[PDB]
């Protein structure tokens, strides 16, 4: 129940920046979004990834790779003239 | 060291949404935010909080509370344009 948790948690806020990846490409519009925010946040799952490397915690740890991932590209298109 | 960089992790992802929050209110603009974002984002979090219970673990205990606060906003201006 607690790995049914972290895994559901982590699935929640990680696939919940695909939206925003579609969101950013159909509509080609970045604007709104803060490039301050997406750049603290970005080495904020690196720091959280080797923390639940050092935590043995896998929901974590999962959670934050493809974080990263989705991350990456968000704040690509950011800060490609937008 | 694990618990600093348990604190450090957890201020930059935190403090990350405050920049944020401040573009929205001074440009009083969301259309680029998406909903489905921090809908998801908001669910994710409360239960990352009882996951942080659960593991007694602190620092993830700490840094999903003041999320949720910031998370709140930007979804409030969010679902009310
Ligand atoms: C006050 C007249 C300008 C004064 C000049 C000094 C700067 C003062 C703050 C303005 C934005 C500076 C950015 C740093 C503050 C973070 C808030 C933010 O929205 O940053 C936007 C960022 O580019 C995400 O796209
Ligand atoms: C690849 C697209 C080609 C075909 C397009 C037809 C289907 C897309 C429907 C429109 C958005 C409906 C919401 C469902 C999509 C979720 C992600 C999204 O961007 O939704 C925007 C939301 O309203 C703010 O967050
Ligand atoms: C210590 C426990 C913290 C846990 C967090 C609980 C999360 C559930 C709701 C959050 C309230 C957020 C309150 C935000 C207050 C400002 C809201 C705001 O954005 O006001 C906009 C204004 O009204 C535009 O006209
Ligand atoms: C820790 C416990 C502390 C408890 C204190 C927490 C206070 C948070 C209050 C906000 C709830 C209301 C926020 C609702 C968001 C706006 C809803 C609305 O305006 O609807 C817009 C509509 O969706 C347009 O289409
Ligand atoms: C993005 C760069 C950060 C990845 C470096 C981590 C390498 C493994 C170290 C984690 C445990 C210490
Ligand atoms: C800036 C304030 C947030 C980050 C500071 C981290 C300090 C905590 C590390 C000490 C834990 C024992
Ligand atoms: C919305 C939040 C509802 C309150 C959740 C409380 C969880 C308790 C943590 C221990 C399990």
């Amino acid at each position: 129940m607690e790995n049914l948790i972290g895994y559901v948690a982590a699935f929640l806020t990680t696939v919940s920046f695909l939206p925003q990846v579609l969101r950013v490409v159909m509509t080609k519009q970045t604007r709104d979004i803060s490039r301050n925010m997406y750049i603290m946040f970005f080495l904020g799952v690196v720091l959280w990834f080797v923390y639940g490397i050092l935590r043995s915690d896998l929901p974590i740890i999962l959670a934050n790779v493809v974080t990263l991932f989705f991350v990456t590209i968000i704040l690509y298109y950011k800060l490609t003239e937008g």
